[PDB]
């Protein structure tokens, strides 16, 4: 259903190229953020309050499969990592993952580790 990284009072913190930073939340998965070089390539969103997150979809344009994980935080200090695939080989358009039963949280970062990320969208939706 409702996709949080859109809404109004989510505000979205990138690592690099600020100015393509909210084609991340622009329901168009042709418009991508493209990260220079630097080590840690980084996104954080902040949903404002601590929110029900049940999915979330990262939709990657570049051609090498996605090196990736995802952190939730309600704190912004104190950090779970949920989902860890910074050794993925595989190659697809969107990377989905399903959240255990009654997740939440207020910061949910990516961190990217392959090579020509492009990323067209992320989707977090709330059940
Ligand atoms: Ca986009």
């Amino acid at each position: 259903s409702e996709n949080l990284a859109m809404k109004d009072e989510t505000k979205v913190e990138v690592t690099s190229n600020n100015s393509e930073a909210n084609n991340l939340r622009d329901g168009n998965e042709n418009t991508l953020w493209v990260p220079g070089q630097e080590e840690e390539k980084s996104v954080t969103f902040d949903l404002s309050k601590e929110k029900d997150i049940s999915a979330i979809d990262i939709v990657s344009k570049g051609n090498s499969p996605l090196k990736y994980s995802i952190e939730i935080s309600n704190d912004g200090t104190e950090w779970t990592k949920i989902v860890d695939e910074n050794n993925n080989e595989e190659n697809k358009a969107v990377y989905s993952n399903i959240l255990k039963s009654g997740k939440i949280g207020r910061f949910v970062r990516f961190n990217f580790n392959s090579e020509n990320v492009k990323i067209g969208e992320i989707k977090i939706y709330k059940g």
